[PDB]
């Protein structure tokens, strides 16, 4: 990654081990699971894109995702060079040349030329674009491999308020719906979806009642 | 994070690898258990919003718990709008703009404008204040996920008063009740919850002794 | 921890994930053994006072004895409280204001002041000074938690007197006893608890013998 | 390796016990899957040619390929002294000679001749040439060793859609075609080898669909 | 430890968790073998006074040989208060008081006191001269602890050459023989212990043969 | 080691117990395998004369191999002390002196000593030197513990060529043969203990044929 050392200046360092070992083995247990997004961003702190391309090339297995992830690359490069470019000529002795889509996903640029896009002043942030493309792609990855609907998250006669609403947002995560229909998920489809019993109660408790009133009433 | 480097000024470094684990492992192990919390605070030692939130993210599970977090934080939120209303105007260049209920939990807020905020003199401690939000509804999924109460716990007939003690203050803990409870339980539970034999000599200890006195009596 | 960099000046550095995991393993794997108060003391080299309660409340479970450590801990402060009355005043730009015991140990004091305390010139140790309370208590529920009084260690008949003298001062360590009753323990109790037929060469050597020279005498 | 430290200088540092230990275990347990090669290229960030022959002679076992591995580095290294032949003459007292095809491959140059090429102004970068060489051979390996063919890759009458691209993709990648081949696979062996009821929705589905529209049809 | 810090001067760092667990391990797992010794000397590098005994102290159980390393310790500290009587005086503003044999054991001096006399200049080494009575304490425990004479190491009829040396060298190792009497035994107590078939091989092989040849001999 | 800080001065520093604890476990699993050796020319990258010795005593058992090591370590120590005769006289205050055979095998000199020659301008690399020697002791004791001759490693009637060349490179590596005899091994050896089937494909190939055609034709 480009990291500033402890002076002040944006340097290149090689990714660790223990950086390389994490990103493959949250891969191994949990695949696709929405909380591996989040992992992946973190431990991509500051990276290249080679280090990005480093990451997901170390994943063995799960071809299917990982060339459905080199589509939406592709597919974000190609709108990278529609709305920027390149303007053809000689580049001055202190600047960068501008950046492909191709040069962003790190397989037609060096990393030389990524370190001095990201150390640039102002800085072409070349990684973090290349992430936001592979995050998008990896989002599509996650709603893919969801295996049940928000729909059909019930809960059971005898099943405790509490386990189903973990399984309620659960389902809901990777379902990735729109944040009007994520937000009113509360007071609509996790009311409807509850047991008789606790749905009387819910029902009793009003409109605008937080999660944590809902969970107290039906305990 | 934003730590000071080698040299007295404050910079970013990026959220380690082993940060990243050590917080997913306590949650799988723990849960919500009240040591958790202490752990959390620690593993978060100069933690910007953004580190905050991806500690946060990286839980897979648990989501009735997370997304009662969620509420929580917007209502915190909602209250430092109340109190910090943003003044608008252009930001003078060596300033920073006041930061939003949102932007202190990382999601309308980047990270250069969280490092501004935190590495500004004087400094805006947007990550120790989103903290303080964050650890404020983790202790409320403490005291609802605590299953038993206190007034339950007491000393079996033939349990020693040294692993009824460990049960008392366990419960009390995750219950966390107010300081003026919790700082006579010591003279009023504890004593009255003892077995007849141990409540028996602990009467005759009289009052304003320790818990040091109380457990050597009962032993 | 407040350490000195690799510039000679005093600096704040979050404590780490290893020592947050190796002082919880240490507790779940020996408890309350006394080999554990110098792992403690150890882990929190240079620890200011809020990462010794982050340390404590760190521990899950044995809260009988963490509210024993408590117990001692506002002991000592009530002690420093009586022979360091603060002194009311505003406090000069460049100097700290004087800690109460309840500063000292962390729970009144702003981390800020807890690097002004120890980074000061003189340094007011109030880190050293929590640790020294913190120990205290410590030390005193290794005794309370000792099961076998020194007195009862004696050498069976078929004992190899090296194991003996391996349970011997196992036990005397948790007792704690004064030095000058632990000093004399290779010449009292240590001779009379062995067998006969050892106790017979232990008495032919003589006053005065080591205990390479006695666990040489009985092999 | 040859790393910038914190003050903008290449220096040398040692290899690391973490390095040594991850490119070693990895060949244990993945052999020479495709993802072992860009875990060798990581690993070996900034290596020098000493360096890389460490991380290959570490291995044991595979001396198979081992020993193909070292006929593809003599082949590019009898191929580097056709294309740069060293001129004989005394070497100035602040220049560097120039390197033969084994001193690239580090066998007849040595460390303190490697760090000269290496951070030489302007530099000759023999690690990145080195590792250029063995990621060749590797990649001779990889293919060497794939069992099966991607033409024998054909999807089950049972078999779910989404593992067959698994096992597609997985197959192609070891088999390390052309380009062309490789990104015609999504529209003619793909659709080809899957099973009759599959490809009739593929079929239907029409030419330029993309395999997140493909996986989704057979669902 | 007492480390130069990346600038050129000594400076005190606190003793990482991963010497303490190192150093806890080993004796857990190897006791007093042999080869602790060099392993306790590496992870004590640079170590203070305090650092030596905090490592002693966080050994739990193996009592008998701590105690009877107190001793050997209180007799070199005896030994060195012979030998260097401090002188009263008040210390001079840039100069440290002369060490007591108590306080090169870390029992009477503080850390700021080991500091100031191993980053003295020039620099009384407490740390290493404490270090080499530790040291001497351990080998008489390896000693006494070593269960086999090296005269009972014979080699069996049908024991291999190479086993027998293995067990022969260990055996004589842990005993610590002089150097006139381990040097010979190569020539002497080896072959004199092989089975009569070796042996007649060894005698005829002539004195001052190397024990490459010995062990090629009886193979 | 000595290892360069980053401000380019050369220093030393203690052995990491990641080294340390490396060493012990290869030697543990591989014993004396040939890959053993370019693991601890790794990690003792930059070591110290006292460095050397600490990882060879760290290893308990094989004390036959480690006694032959040292036999190795003098006799090249002795030829060390006949081309370089040291010179009586006083040492410049700027100077070192010259260092006698025992003096770079770490047993006569100190570390400061050792660092004076290392740190040297010119340096005197008597760590390097050192290690030089040690391997030429390891490689003896390699080809000694070999089982299996070269000649034995012959190919089964249905055993695959490849794990037949997997066991023909294994076992020459442990023999260390000359490089005259090793080059050919691909051309006469490895063809004559082929089994019948595939060493009458291998004749057809015709002479010069590479590792990886030979393997190719005989899949
Ligand atoms: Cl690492
Ligand atoms: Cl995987
Ligand atoms: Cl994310
Ligand atoms: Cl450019
Ligand atoms: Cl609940
Ligand atoms: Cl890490
Ligand atoms: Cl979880
Ligand atoms: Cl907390
Ligand atoms: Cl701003
Ligand atoms: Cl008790
Ligand atoms: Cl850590
Ligand atoms: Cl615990
Ligand atoms: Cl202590
Ligand atoms: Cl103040
Ligand atoms: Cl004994
Ligand atoms: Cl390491
Ligand atoms: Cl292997
Ligand atoms: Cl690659
Ligand atoms: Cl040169
Ligand atoms: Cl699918
Ligand atoms: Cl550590
Ligand atoms: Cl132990
Ligand atoms: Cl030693
Ligand atoms: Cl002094
Ligand atoms: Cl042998
Ligand atoms: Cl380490
Ligand atoms: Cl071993
Ligand atoms: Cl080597
Ligand atoms: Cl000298
Ligand atoms: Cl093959």
């Amino acid at each position: 990654p480009i990291v500033q050392n402890l002076q002040g200046q944006m340097v290149h360092q090689c990714i660790s081990p223990r950086t390389l070992n994490a990103w493959v083995k949250v891969v191994e247990e949990k695949a696709f699971s929405p909380e591996v997004i989040p992992m992946f961003s973190a431990l991509s702190c500051g990276a290249t894109p080679q280090d990005l391309n480093t990451m997901l090339n170390t994943v063995g297995g799960h071809q299917a995702a990982m060339h459905m992830l080199k589509e939406t690359i592709d597919e974000e490069a190609a709108e990278w060079d529609r709305l920027h470019p390149v303007h053809a000529g000689p580049i001055a002795p202190g600047q960068m040349r501008e950046p492909r889509g191709s040069d962003i996903a790190g397989t037609t640029s060096t990393l030389q030329e990524q370190i001095g896009w990201m150390t640039h002043n102002p800085p072409i942030p070349v990684g973090e674009i290349y992430k936001r493309w592979i995050i998008l792609g990896l989002n599509k990855i996650v709603r893919m491999y969801s295996p049940t609907s928000i729909l059909d998250i019930r809960q059971g006669p005898k099943e405790p308020f509490r386990d189903y609403v973990d399984r309620f947002y659960k389902t809901l995560r990777a379902e990735q719906a729109s944040q009007e229909v994520k937000n009113a998920a509360t007071e609509t489809l996790l009311v409807q979806n509850a047991n008789p019993d606790c749905k009387t109660i819910l029902k009793a408790l009003g409109p605008g009642a937080t999660l944590e009133e809902m969970m107290t009433a039906c305990q």
